[PDB]
């Protein structure tokens, strides 16, 4: 995809039934929310946290966090689906020592969008994102170090996994806004993952 990231197209497949209960289990306890940015904003895409850390947003700042800000106690545990199936794309995409203490469970219904964006909270840029697609298809953004730097159009459906890190790190990426359809498995969204080393 560019230096030093890739897509491992459908890598999540035989996971995904486990990965999607298991995000049932998570947001039993911190239940999906349409997070309010610093400028006052309500997102499209609806979100919750699983790991040590969860980003959040905060009057003025996004930020990470190990309580829930909406239930006021810590976010679930890292489920054992999810750090295995994070760390084996990670060594598959060239990152093996890759040890995320955070998840950012994304829910995306129809027209939902994140506009294009950097992931710049986390101090340790050594570490790769790695971002697992579930449901429903969506076109990702990727672009580069520029918001105007041209952006390539690539289409992730399910089971798709994007890792992205070392030279291309923090480069500028998003979601157009989810086309309706129907998947078998999550029904009426898109879900996706994303692991981080926020700490440290
Ligand atoms: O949904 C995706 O594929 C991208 C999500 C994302 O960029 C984020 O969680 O920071
Ligand atoms: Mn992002």
């Amino acid at each position: 995809l560019a230096a030093g990231a890739v897509i491992l197209r459908r890598f999540a497949f035989n996971a995904a039934e486990q990965l999607i209960r298991d995000i049932n289990d998570v947001a039993s306890q911190s239940p999906f929310r349409q997070m309010v940015t610093p400028g006052g904003y309500t997102m499209s895409v609806a979100m919750t946290n699983c790991g040590h850390l969860g980003w959040t947003t905060h009057r003025q700042g996004y930020l990470y966090s190990p309580i829930d800000p909406q239930t006021n106690k810590p976010w679930p545990a890292m489920p054992q689906s999810f750090h295995n199936l994070c760390q084996r794309a990670a060594t598959a995409a060239g990152y093996p020592d890759f040890q995320p203490d955070a998840c950012l469970i994304n829910r995306y219904a129809p027209g939902a969008k994140l506009s294009l964006h950097q992931d710049k909270d986390e101090p340790d840029l050594r570490a790769p994102i790695v971002s697992v697609s579930l449901g429903l298809p969506a076109i990702f953004q990727f672009g580069g170090l520029k918001r105007n730097d041209p952006l390539k159009r690539l289409l992730l459906e399910h089971g798709d996994v994007v890792v992205w890190g070392g030279e291309s790190r923090l480069f500028y990426h998003g979601i157009q806004p989810l086309k309706a359809g129907f998947h078998p498995l999550t029904i009426d969204c898109r879900y996706n993952l994303t692991f981080r080393q926020a700490g440290k």
